[PDB]
């Protein structure tokens, strides 16, 4: 064990590692989405910049978990990162319904982790998750939900999608 | 009691108290509409900003009458504020016609209050109403009218509404 | 309907709607007190400014819950806002003890709402309540307490109240 | 008659002259009050500055009436100015109850004049009075009423009056 380790149970150390992987996976789906919308036969630069910033952001989240793992005395164990579930991501609206569901799975994974931290009476870890991750996921979800409604209104394809893309840039 | 009351009749004092309630109700209707247009399944932020400013400006008008009541010597009587007729305000065009409707009611009330003021030979109260309320009300009716015409032209729903929303923002 | 709702239970949604009403009522009580202390026969402008800011900060809290309801997926239900228990709030000290009383009621409500949030394992709702409401409420109770003690020392009426008013300004 | 005179009835010309005198008289009472409070055995510099500014202000009002008399084609007829009703003005509170009543008489005289202007269908003159004089008198009255209440609270004499005077400076 570690010299700084205090009130840090093996269960929570294990879930932070699985969470790290999950965040890297989401970062990777989003990176895949960013350059999909930069294809000449797609050409949605607003959508691309948006999923690029999302990929950055998820990768940021993984690093903060890694830093926390070290801060409490746990040990970072890095696993394989899966291929993006798709190689081609469809229409703008389809890519957004995808990210909505993906941020929801992550939200679900984070809430299960907060439950683990309560159960093990780790107030430091519950505060971490309530302040850096659960706040972030709920805002992210609401933002994409707004976007899905806005994009459906403009017409999810054709001229409306062209205009919506501009406003996302 | 009061030491400033001069040429201030009781049915004008009563009218002002009843007007303060009407203004607070309208403030709460526009507040209601404000947040309706933030629901993730409505997502019309321009409509939301326009109605939040409207809630503000109506609450201001109520405050201004409260200040007036005291300036003249009358006594403020605040009644309960009715719940808005709706929880869901429908489409952007339906909410605009609701506001147009509502502004005209407030205008009619204000014009009755102006009449009562003349009837009792209160030139101060008429001046207050003419400079502070009837001027603003007729302006605000003309604007919501312009808005309704523009929105019907842009196509009341669809891409047009998405575009008309962005100008309101 | 909503596309963002995740881990958002109905009795928390209901509590938030009932809390929004409570906040709007308190906003209207402080509004009432605000203008009471402007009557030409009361003329306590420091007390008036303190209660007008209080009306503002309570209306803000209601708005913040409204924003939260939408962020989580719940649906805002606005009820009628009761008329304040009084039209004349008595002396400066009597109005302060009224506010102290009222703030504690809101605090008790908020603490019940926090309890309901834990009961349903909503760590987001507890975090919202802890950072946004319980923190501000306990601060505001401590301030009105300090105020009440100072005003009783300065002599609750008389010259002391005239002087204590000027500090509040 | 005059080359610019249009829709200006002899009645309204006559009342503007009596009003001019009245304003000069009030200016003169206030000048008398200003230097009363500068006596070594009184020494209330706040009260003095306040009635000095009032004397200025009333004298200003008389001039604006004179200018209006010329603007419409009437002719300024200047009468004797009475001695101030008192040579010694008593306590601070007594001087303020005096000015309150004096501004009320003037308000009464102005309202009678507005009535004359309505009766003669002179919209220019009713607008003049509603915008430069009735607005001014109601504010003045409310201000002095506030002051009478504030001063009674501080204790209308002794230490409280000393402190109130400072705040008026
Ligand atoms: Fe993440
Ligand atoms: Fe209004
Ligand atoms: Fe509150
Ligand atoms: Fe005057």
């Amino acid at each position: 064990a570690s010299q700084v380790r205090q009130n840090y149970h093996e269960d929570c150390e294990a879930s932070i590692n699985k969470q790290i992987n999950m965040e890297l996976y989401a970062s990777y789906v989003y990176l895949s989405m960013a350059y999909y919308f930069e294809r000449d036969d797609v050409a949605l630069p607003g959508f691309a910049k948006f999923f690029k910033e999302s990929s950055d952001e998820e990768r940021e989240h993984a690093q903060t978990f890694m830093k926390y793992q070290n801060k409490r005395g746990g040990r970072i164990v890095l696993q394989q990162i899966a291929a993006p579930s798709m190689r081609e991501w469809g229409t703008g609206l389809e890519a957004l319904q995808a990210a909505l569901d993906l941020e929801k799975q992550v939200n679900q994974s984070l809430l299960e982790l907060h439950s683990t931290a309560s159960g093990n009476n780790d107030p430091h870890l519950t505060k971490l998750l309530e302040d850096e991750y659960l706040e972030e996921q709920v805002d992210s979800i609401k933002k994409i939900g707004d976007m899905i409604t806005k994009l459906k209104r403009a017409g999810p394809t054709g001229l409306g999608e062209y205009m919506f893309d501009k406003e996302l840039n």
